[PDB]
């Protein structure tokens, strides 16, 4: 069923959140963990005490496809052995994001075509910048059209609202 999941997006914020590679999108699913730089940590913040649910909608740079949701569960705080840029240091990112993966199935930009996110000029959702906002109705519509992830169960993710 899809009840459960309408009820965790019900009023939430949704954000496009990009990663440098796969290998940090497959520690994120394995430990429940996100890390930004500054500028997008500030934002996060600011919209966890904001909204019943934050919503991140993960793309690897160049892949062609989203790789999954998840929701925040606390504000950032202060070793991951995140896999960086090079010439980027571990001190250069902000705090960790704890996260309760939603979906972890991928979905191809091919099939987000018919939508539109009114926070980028109304440009396709798989366009934006990383950090950037999704409206309400575009990102629950994104959300939706992802394969169903049967392994996880949205009990657990409901309590924490
Ligand atoms: C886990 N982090 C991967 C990310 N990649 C990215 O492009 N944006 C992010 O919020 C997070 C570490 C990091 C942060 C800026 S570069 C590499």
């Amino acid at each position: 069923g899809t009840s459960k999941l309408k009820y965790v997006l019900q009023d939430a914020r949704f954000f496009l959140i990009k990663s440098n590679n796969h290998e940090n999108v497959s520690l994120a699913k394995a430990k429940g963990v996100w890390s930004t730089l500054p500028v997008n940590e500030k934002k996060l913040n600011l919209a966890f005490r904001s909204a019943r649910s934050v919503i991140l909608i993960f793309s690897v740079r160049e892949s062609g496809k989203f790789q999954g949701f998840a929701r925040l569960s606390s504000e950032s705080h202060h070793p991951i052995h995140w896999v960086l840029p090079a010439g980027m240091s571990a001190k250069m990112l902000g705090g960790v994001f704890k996260i309760d993966w939603i979906c972890r199935r991928e979905l191809p930009f091919t099939k987000s075509a018919h939508l539109t996110n009114p926070w980028n000029e109304h440009k396709p959702v798989k366009i934006g910048r990383d950090g950037q906002e999704i409206e309400l109705e575009c990102g629950t519509q994104l959300c939706l059209l992802f394969p169903p992830d049967e392994s996880i169960d949205l009990y657990q993710v409901i309590h924490k609202m």
